[PDB]
């Protein structure tokens, strides 16, 4: 029976990482097969130039930039679509919401362009949502020099996210993350195990088609 | 006032990169400023990726390498802009159209989604089509070893490019590549020098919007 396809998003600092290690470690604890993956994955070598251009190392226009973050989501489709069909869960730090929420957040980019490369991806069976204050985000220690690590850009980004949310068909669930550690790991996983007990019944979807 | 934005397509082998440069050659001679550009530009780091692709020296999942080779187009978006501002007239051997009718030609790849990531490109001022006997092309030495380069595939992307063609608002001109050098290139350079007297007149449009 097919593993579920879990999404965790949310502005940075709400938690995403932690809580996507924590899930894992909790399934497999659970009796699940279940892994964790990344966007973007910086090993490939798309990946490495993305790695650069957020860290400031180098420049990328910004299209060209948007289309590199969604590339790397496809050259892991083949493994996506693989170890669900084997009853592994995967467990996704960040995927096209982000893109989408990222790009356009920067002037004179479109909703609808940005979603676009991303038409057609593997559809999250559950897809959660790190709300935190983005203030009481700041107090999560200081904002990372990475591209996008800024307040004002950080905000752009939360609407873009928030247009993303009146999506029905995507199974978009909030969590507090302004809770310790544990308690929102706790929220997480009953959500986590509820959507993989239904996964294993509905085929896996297609993302924004 | 600018330059014009000319783009040359066609199927492989009906001599797009020889009356590209040629009709570089022939507009210098006419006193305009002119220079070449090609798709994809293989000088860059995404431009080394896609090299390799295309000699089969790496794979790469065909929705990536699609977007990969629309953001090779998207950085060198500032490049044509400023040329284009500066009077100077730009020959492109091979665009966007390539790009769709080249993934689109593959199974399960709808003309939309192929079209998405190039909208909003430097809309071309005039695109040649160079039309050639596929077979009559053949007879034009025999397919390279690049990806791409066989019969069924060249006769997928024709069809693809049949439909891009029904666009009226781009303006396509067709160019019988069955002449000689010499012949072709002088029907081209009347085609061209006719588009750069009405060009500085119109700004720059968008393609695809
Ligand atoms: N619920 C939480 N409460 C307090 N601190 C937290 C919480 N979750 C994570 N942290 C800490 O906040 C920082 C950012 O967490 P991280 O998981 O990297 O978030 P993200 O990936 O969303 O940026 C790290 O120091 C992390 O240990
Ligand atoms: N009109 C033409 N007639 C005959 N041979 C031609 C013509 N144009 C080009 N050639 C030759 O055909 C081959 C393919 O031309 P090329 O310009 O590389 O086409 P493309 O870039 O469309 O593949 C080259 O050997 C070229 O010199
Ligand atoms: C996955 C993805 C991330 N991003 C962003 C969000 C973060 O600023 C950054 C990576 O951050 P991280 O290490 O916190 O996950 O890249 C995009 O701009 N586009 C994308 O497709
Ligand atoms: C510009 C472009 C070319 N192509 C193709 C057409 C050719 O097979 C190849 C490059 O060939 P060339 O050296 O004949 O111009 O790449 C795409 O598949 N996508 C693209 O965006
Ligand atoms: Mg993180
Ligand atoms: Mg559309
Ligand atoms: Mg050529």
């Amino acid at each position: 029976r097919r593993g579920a396809l879990i999404v965790l998003e949310g502005v940075d600092r709400a938690g995403k990482s932690t809580q996507s290690r924590k899930l894992v470690e909790a399934l497999c604890a659970a009796g699940h097969r279940a892994e964790l993956l990344r966007f973007p994955e910086r090993s490939t070598e798309i990946g490495k130039l993305l790695s650069s251009y957020l860290q400031k190392k180098s420049d990328v226009e910004d299209h060209s930039v948007h289309l590199l973050f969604s590339a790397n989501r496809w050259e892991q489709v083949p493994l996506i679509k693989e170890k669900l069909s084997q009853g592994v869960t995967l467990v996704v730090d960040r995927y096209a919401f982000s893109g989408v929420a990222f790009t356009g957040a920067k002037e004179n980019f479109s909703l609808d362009w940005c979603k676009q490369p991303d038409v057609g991806l593997p559809k999250p069976d559950l897809v959660l949502f790190l709300q935190l204050q983005l203030a009481d985000a700041a107090k999560r220690g200081a904002f990372g020099h990475e591209r996008y690590e800024n307040g004002a850009f950080q905000e752009r980004a939360l609407r873009c996210f928030h247009q993303l949310m009146k999506d029905t068909t995507l199974n978009w669930k909030m969590v507090d993350a302004s809770k310790s550690i544990e308690a929102v790991h706790e929220d997480i996983r009953v959500l986590s195990e509820d959507a993989i007990a239904t996964a294993t019944e509905k085929p896996l979807g297609e993302l924004w088609k």
